[PDB]
């Protein structure tokens, strides 16, 4: 309150290579979280206009979202699988930090959590 606007998701000048883990990402990872029952409020930007909390933008200076990892995962954003995990964990993380903890938002983050770590360990290796 104002909202920011969202992060950026595409970059030409950004070098682009599609790789094995990358793919992963976004056909297992991605796919996988955005269906799962507690993904909803993770699937776009915290719009704290519309929630009324103005102090959202005050605590979270590094937003992310699953839409925005989406997008940048489509548009060829991020050279490394690392660069996309440290979103999640960003994500996560803001979740974290902003809300009490055992509220049900961050059961839901804590939870959609523990489904990525075991997607994450078992991330292709590199070919
Ligand atoms: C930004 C803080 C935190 C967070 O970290 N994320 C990511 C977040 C992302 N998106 C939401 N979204 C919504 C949260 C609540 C509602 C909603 O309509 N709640 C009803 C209000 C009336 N009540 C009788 C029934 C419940 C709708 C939402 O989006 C349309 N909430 C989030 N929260 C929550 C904000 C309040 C709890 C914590």
């Amino acid at each position: 309150s104002m909202n920011p606007p969202p992060p950026e998701t595409s970059n030409p000048n950004k070098p682009k290579r599609q790789t094995n883990q990358l793919q992963y990402l976004l056909r297992v990872v991605l796919k996988t979280l955005w269906k799962h029952q507690f993904a909803w409020p993770f699937q776009q930007p915290v719009d704290a206009v519309k929630l009324n909390l103005p102090d959202y933008y005050k605590i979270i200076k590094t937003p992310m979202d699953m839409g925005t990892i989406k997008k940048r995962l489509e548009n060829n954003y991020y050279w490394n699988a690392q660069e996309c995990i440290q979103d999640f964990n960003t994500m996560f993380t803001n979740c974290y930090i902003y809300n009490k903890p055992g509220d049900d938002i961050v059961l839901m983050a804590e939870a959609l959590e523990k489904l990525f770590l075991q997607k994450i360990n078992e991330l292709p290796t590199e070919e």
